[PDB]
């Protein structure tokens, strides 16, 4: 028998879930720091009100809040750094985040280049991320404490340790984190999350499931993460459809949000390969392209790329992924039985509208190899992670039958 | 719809896993401390090597150790308050537990008063222990770190806050412990799991069904206990039966371990319930009388009650209960589908030999108020957590049918 060994790291958790726990957002931002920095995106928390609440509720508690509404999707290098100058020059003492990935991301990298900074800077969060074998700056406790209240059911950040940032100058869309940049307090409230379009619904659900699927099929044993994984799966079959199809229907939200922060904490213990590794690079090269679409695009060649080269273990929890789909009754640990999970896959895909091709996004066959270099730079954890090899064409020629 | 709201509270936890991993206490004992008291049972790591063992690699590594061998199952006030005497005469730093849940549990009480002393003692772990509406010493930070390398598959202690203490005074048996003595790391290990006897293999084995059972089952929602809880349950039904029969039987002890691993994390985000608020009583009163067997011999009459005056939330949970026992096939919401679960039980229970009236374990109906008085004043959180009301009757008329 194969023996079975593993190391299990997940940093602290606190998760305030359900509708109105935004009102607090205060006591709980109070617990870590007396000035917040309030990290949002630029428009849609203002326009539907919730700013205002947070604010209201920060105040109210008697945490005085600057707020940085500057974070556009897929965030930069250059608005974290400038965020963190924020920071530094009033004083803040906690990052407080009120959107999605976008926003809870910039927030983690705001508090690390902030607590690592002298007095006016001197630090980039660049220095933090991989980058090859460029020796990353240590992410330390000195990090500042991290409020994060999502305000999408997508990308699991406001319980994982990751900041997923942009460097314009290089295109390149690393991951970095750890047990110090992982959120102080979580709070999922399902009155922010229920106001997500149809769209962005679709998008940021098929995040959850790629986080998850990824997850159970990342090399070694990760069984801590594995029931979360595949309940998050059998979530995003019953429940994602309907939250895009009736944003207002509030079982389905909830149970998506149940599903989002299973995918955080999965991510967290396990980790995501190549589907990721991949994706990342094209919103680095295309910053107008969602996270979730450029993962979407590429899904189906990398699942068959993996089940090809795979083995018998690979197979079963391929196979587990497609019971989880409804696209199989049986588990079994062939490639057959993996094989339903492309066939799952696809169904989920053309149920969402998420079946495009990179062509049909603004890619170009151009960029292959630009990307291609991206994926190893950037994300050479996820290739390493992935149960397969690839080397540097099989990305390649991925890249253009998802064209 | 009802809306879903729970508060999710996770400690950090870092579990190594695998066989041969009791070689890393040293290393990571000393990221906490430079001098150790090992707080092991008194003859069976001994007898087996494995302290030896753990001596060489704590002073190989460089911690020095000191060797706390006095733990008894169900661990007493006196035997936590003595050890921590000799952690402040010899200035230890870190506690180190290797051992089932009585050895870890008394670790946790060490650290606990021996982080909060003065000089010499001034407090006693019972001033922690829950005792009716007495005003609890908060545990804090002060708590000395703790590293856990768990011997059973049962308590889930490596991964838990908790420690049960016995006063022999009072024959309180309450649990008591928070974020702050939650092991800092904990070591599961194959090669010396796989040396549990049969017989503490299917006691240790019933405690896991009883931590996930009575999670899934506690009152409100807690959706990220849930998957563990149910996959351990899965692993039981599938793997507790073979290790019993054949301790060499490695996958069903690695199963048992990840089983025993997501119980004690699904016992730190839910809770137990009335099967433990009544089972303490009996190893307080009793304590030769195993908490396993305890746990057993009282759950066909508990479970039983909590079916017949529940709801269609409970009832529901109840027969995933049975689907994962191999009782059932559909999952479904009403009393009798939540019946099949009581059905699973007695095949569990019988297929174990753990099926024995209290009657046989010594227990004497005379002590019926006394124990009664026990859940309400030490057990008092999952006497309120158990999915029905129980009033002190309720309970001595339990106690009578389990006799
Ligand atoms: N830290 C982590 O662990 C991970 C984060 N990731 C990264 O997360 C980012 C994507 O985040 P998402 O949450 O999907 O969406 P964004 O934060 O970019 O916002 C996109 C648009 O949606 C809007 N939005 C968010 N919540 C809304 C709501 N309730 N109602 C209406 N609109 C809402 C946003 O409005 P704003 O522009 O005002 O911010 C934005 O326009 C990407 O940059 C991704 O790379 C992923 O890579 C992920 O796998 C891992
Ligand atoms: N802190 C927590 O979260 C919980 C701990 N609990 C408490 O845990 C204690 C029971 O722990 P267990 O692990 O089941 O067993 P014990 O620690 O009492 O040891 C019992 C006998 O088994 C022996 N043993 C343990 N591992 C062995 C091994 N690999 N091979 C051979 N023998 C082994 C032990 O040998 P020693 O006497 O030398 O210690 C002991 O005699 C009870 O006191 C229980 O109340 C439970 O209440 C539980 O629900 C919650
Ligand atoms: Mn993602
Ligand atoms: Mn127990």
């Amino acid at each position: 028998h194969m023996r079975m060994e593993f190391r299990h790291n997940l940093p602290s958790s606190d998760i305030i879930f359900g509708s109105g726990t935004l009102e607090k957002i205060g006591e709980e931002t109070k617990k870590w720091g007396d000035k917040a920095i309030l990290v949002t995106g630029k428009s849609n928390m203002k326009k539907l009100g919730f700013l205002a609440d947070a604010i209201d509720y920060l105040e109210s508690a008697g945490v005085e809040t600057v707020h940085y509404g500057e974070i556009e999707p897929n965030p930069t290098t250059t608005v974290v750094d400038e965020g963190a100058e924020i920071v530094l020059e009033e004083g803040c003492d906690v990052v407080v985040a009120l959107g999605g990935g976008s926003s809870m991301d910039a927030a983690k990298g705001i508090a690390m280049v902030a607590g690592h900074s002298a007095e006016e800077r001197d630090i980039s969060v660049w220095d933090f991320a991989p980058e090859g074998d460029k020796e990353t700056k240590p992410i330390t406790e000195k990090t500042l404490p991290v409020i994060a209240a999502t305000s999408t059911s997508g990308t699991g950040s406001h319980v994982t340790p990751y900041a997923v940032i942009t460097n314009p100058e290089t295109k390149g869309k690393p991951g970095f984190g750890n047990k110090h940049s992982f959120p102080k307090v979580s709070i999922v409230d399902i009155d922010i999350l229920k106001e997500m379009p149809p769209r962005l619904t679709a998008i940021t659900g098929y995040d959850v499931f790629s986080h998850v699927s990824e997850n159970l099929t990342a090399k070694g044993d990760h069984p801590t993460a594995d029931p979360l994984a595949i309940r998050a799966i059998e979530y995003v079959t019953e429940y994602l459809l309907r939250a895009v199809e009736d944003g207002e229907d509030i079982k389905a939200r909830e149970k998506m949000a149940v599903a989002d922060t299973y995918a955080g904490l999965s991510n967290t213990i396990s980790g995501t390969t190549l589907r990721h590794a991949m994706a990342h690079p094209i919103s680095g090269y295309y910053p107008d392209i969602s996270h979730g679409q450029a993962l979407a695009s590429i899904s189906v060649p990398i699942m068959e790329h993996n089940i090809e080269n795979g083995d018998e273990k690979t197979w079963e929890r391929y196979s587990r992924i497609a019971v989880a789909l409804d696209a199989s009754k049986p588990v079994d640990n062939t490639r057959q039985a993996a094989s339903k999970a492309v066939d799952g896959l696809k169904n989920l895909l053309r149920s969402l509208d998420l079946d495009k091709p990179l062509s049909e996004l603004g890619v170009e066959e151009e960029k292959i190899p630009e990307m291609t270099e991206g994926a190893f730079i950037y994300m050479g954890g996820g290739i390493e992670a992935n149960p397969v090899d690839v080397s540097k064409e099989d990305v390649k020629e991925i890249f253009r039958k998802s064209l």
